[PDB]
C-alpha cells in the first residue's frame, strides 16, 4: 500500500535521536556513491549506524556505509547520511525518503543532496561538480512517487510546487564559493535526470534523456528533493560526474560501479573541501540577534 | 495484484443503484477539480453519496464532493460524478476506473470527461477550455494500466485501439455549439498528457512534456477514457486550463491549488452552459423510432 | 514486494527439466506473438506445457501456446518457448524473466529473442524484419525492472552494463544471412521500445516514441534482454513488424490482434527459415576442440 509510516513514526526516531545525542544540526547531507568520505572532515562526531535507529532502513549498496554521523562541520553542526538508500534496492519512495522527515523534526533547516551520475552533457568531464538547478522525474510521471496516498497536513499541503526546489541564493553562494578555491575547471550547472536503475542505460537511452534536456543521469537523490521541500526544508545539491555516458554503438566500453574511483578517491578533497567551505552561513536562520 | 474487482462486484453496484432510483441516464459526465458546480443545472436530481453506494471508493481531495447525482440536464436524462479519483491518493487504476463500468451496466452510451489542466500550450490562456482530441499517458508506458491482468471478455477485447478514442463527430459539434454561444475566445483543442503527481512539474519537466507533444497536463482522466473505451463507450472531454505552466526559471510565482479559483467561480456560468447545451443529442441512439 | 524466486528456485526448475529430458541446449528460443511456428522445424522434438513444469508461469495470449520445446534445430539443439509472458497478464517482471535463469542453469550459452511489434521507421513495411541494435526501456526509467531488490550474486553484479546488449558479431551474421536467402526486402535494423500496454498507443504517443528515436513499439523482450545479460548470455533479437502504427489523427482504421495474421501466416516460412540457417554456429564455443 501507501506509506506506511505514520506521523509518530517520525516522531519516536526523532525522540530516539535527540535522547542519544547533545548535537542539535541546522544542516543534514546526504552522501550519495563514494562521496562518503564528507564525514571525517566532522569534529566532536557521533556515528549511529542505520540498523541501532528504531525505524530506519540499511544502505545495501558498496560505497554506502549506511551510518548517521553527527558532527561539526566547519563550525556549523549538522547531521550526515554515509549512504542512502535507493529505489532499486526494493524499497518503496516512502522508506527512501524516511530520514528527510526525521531529519525536519530534529529542527533541522537545510538539507543538501550529493549524488554521483553519468554525464550527458557533452561539457561535462570526469571529475566535474554539477549544480543541480533542476531535475526531471521519470518514475514520478508514472504515479511512482514518495507522497502517494493521504497527505499528512503536519508536514505539508497535498499539491507542493516543485519549481523551485533548489534554492538560487544558495547556488549564487556555490559559485562565488567555487572562484574562491581557484579552481582552473569552472563550476557545472544543469538538469539531473532520475531514473529506476540499477541497470546503466543503453545508448538509445542516453540519447533520448539528453534530447529532453537532461545534463546529468541517477537512480536517486529526486524523491528526497520532493519531500524536503513539501515540509519546508531549503534545499541544495550537486552532482559528482562520474563518467561519461555511452552516446554511439561504437561501443568502446561500458558502464560500471568502478565509478567510486573517481568519487572516494579521485575528487575526495575537492568536493569535501567546497562543502566545508559551503557551511559558512545560510545565513544561519535562528529567529534572531 | 492485478484488479481486485470481478464483473459481479460491478453488476451488484449497478444493480444497488437502479433499485434506488428511477432515472436510467444515458450520459454520464464526470466533474474534475472546482468543476463540480456542473451537477447544479440538473433537474429531478437524486444525490448519493459514494460512501453509501456498495463498492465505491471515495474523493479524498477539496473540490471533489464525493457524490453521485442523477438528473435531467437540459432534456437528457444523465449522471454525474461530483468528484473524481486519483492515482496519487494511493488508488489503483482498476479502482479510480470503477464507475466507468458501472455507467456501461447501468445503460450508458455516452461519456463525457472534464478535469483542470496546466496549460503548456503557449497559445493558450487561463480560462480556455480545451477539447481534447488526443492524450499521452505516461503512467501507461510503464505498465501502470486500468487493463492490467486478466481480461473480462464480458467488457472487451485483449488489445483495444486507442487511436479513435475521442469521438470526432462529438467535437465537431462542440466547435458548432461554441460558435453559437458567441463566444470572443475561440475553442482550444489538444493532447492532454497524464503523469501521477500530486507535486506540480519542474521547468524541465515542463519543457520536456511540452516537446513532446502535449498541450496540456495533468493528473487524472486518461485511465477512464482506456476503460471506457474498452467497454464501447462513446467518449468526449475538455480541460479547462486553470493555469499556465512555468517554463522558465526565472520563476514569477509558483503553482497552487487554488486554480479552483480558476474553476469554481471564474469559468462557472461558461462551461456549465457549455455542457448544457452540449446536450443537444447523440443523436440519442435508441435502436429505432 | 521485489524477486519473490531463490536461487535455489531456478536452480529445482534446472534440475526437473534435466532429469526429463536427454536433450542439452546451448541455444535457447523465445517466440513471440504469432511466431509460435519456428518449433514445427525440430527434430527429435520433447515437449513440456509450461503448467507441468515445477515453478514455470503460464502463458495466456492467443498466439502464445505455453509449451517450452527441446529440440535439434539445423544441426543445434536448442529450447523454444512457443509462446512468452508479459506485465500486461498481471505478471510482475520476476516472474516473466524467470526462464532466462533456468536457461543458464541449463548450460546455454545464446538465447535470441523474437517478438510482434509495431512499425515506427517509416521506411518500414508490414513484414519486414527488424534487427534489435538497441532499445529503449520505458518501465525501467520508473523502477520497474527485473532485477530490482537485493542481487543474487551468483548471476551477476548489481549494476550491469546495457550499452553491449546485442551481439555485434551475430548481428553481422544475420546479414549475411540474409544476403544467402537471396532476399528481396533488405533487412532492417533499429531500437525496440518497450511500454506496459495492453492497449494500442495513440497517435500522440506514436509520434512521441518516434522522436525519441525508436523504430518499433512492443511490450515484451527488454525485461528477458536485461536478465539474460546480467547473466552472461550472448543476445540477439528481432521483430517481426506486423503492423504500421498510426501517425494521423485522420485515422483510416487502427490497432488490432489480428496482427498474428501478419506472423503465423504470411511471413512464416521466411523468418522460420532465416532463424534455422541462423543456427549456424556461435562459433558453437565448447571450450577446445
Ligand atoms: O551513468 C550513470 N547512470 C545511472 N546512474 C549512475 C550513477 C549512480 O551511481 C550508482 C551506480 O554507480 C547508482 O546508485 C547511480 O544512481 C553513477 N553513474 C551513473
Ligand atoms: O499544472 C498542472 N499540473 C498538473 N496537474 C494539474 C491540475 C489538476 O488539478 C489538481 C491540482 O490542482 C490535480 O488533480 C491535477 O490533475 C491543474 N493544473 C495542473
Ligand atoms: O503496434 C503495436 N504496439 C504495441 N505492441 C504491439 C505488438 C505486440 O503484439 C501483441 C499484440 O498484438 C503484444 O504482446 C505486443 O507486444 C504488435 N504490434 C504492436
Amino acid at each position: 500500500m501507501q506509506n506506511g509510516y505514520t506521523y509518530e513514526d517520525y516522531q519516536d526516531t526523532a525522540k530516539w535521536l535527540l535522547s542519544h545525542t547533545e548535537q542539535r544540526p541546522q544542516v543534514a547531507v546526504i552522501c550519495g556513491s563514494g562521496l562518503g568520505g564528507l564525514v571525517n572532515k566532522l569534529t566532536q562526531a557521533q556515528t549511529f549506524d542505520y540498523s541501532e535507529i528504531p525505524n530506519f532502513p540499511e544502505s545495501t549498496v558498496p560505497g554506502h556505509a549506511g551510518r548517521l554521523v553527527f558532527g561539526i562541520l566547519n563550525g556549523r553542526a549538522c547531521v550526515m547520511m554515509q549512504g542512502r538508500f535507493h529505489m532499486y534496492e526494493g524499497y518503496p519512495f516512502w522508506k527512501v525518503t524516511f530520514p528527510v522527515r526525521v531529519f525536519r523534526l530534529l529542527g533541522v533547516e537545510t538539507l543538501v543532496v550529493t549524488n554521483a551520475a553519468g554525464g550527458l552533457n557533452p561539457n561535462f568531464e570526469v571529475g566535474d561538480i554539477m549544480l543541480i538547478r533542476d531535475h526531471i522525474n521519470l518514475p514520478g510521471f508514472s504515479g511512482e512517487n514518495p507522497l502517494r496516498g493521504p497527505n499528512e497536513e503536519r508536514f505539508g499541503v497535498r499539491f507542493p510546487a516543485m519549481s523551485d526546489a533548489y534554492d538560487r541564493d544558495m547556488r549564487q553562494k556555490a559559485h562565488s564559493t567555487w572562484k574562491q578555491m581557484g579552481e582552473q575547471r569552472e563550476l557545472q550547472e544543469g538538469t539531473y535526470v532520475m531514473l529506476g536503475g540499477p541497470n546503466f542505460e543503453t545508448v538509445a537511452e542516453c540519447r533520448l534523456l539528453r534530447n529532453l534536456g537532461a545534463d546529468a543521469v541517477g537512480m536517486s537523490t529526486v524523491p528526497e528533493v520532493i519531500v524536503a521541500r513539501h515540509c519546508g526544508l531549503r534545499v541544495f545539491g550537486f552532482s559528482l560526474i562520474t563518467n561519461k555516458v555511452i552516446m554511439d554503438t561504437e561501443s568502446q566500453g561500458k558502464a560500471n560501479h568502478e565509478e567510486v574511483l573517481e568519487a572516494g578517491k579521485q575528487a575526495a578533497q575537492k568536493l569535501e573541501q567546497f562543502v566545508s567551505l559551503l557551511m559558512a552561513s545560510i545565513p544561519v536562520s535562528g529567529h534572531t540577534g
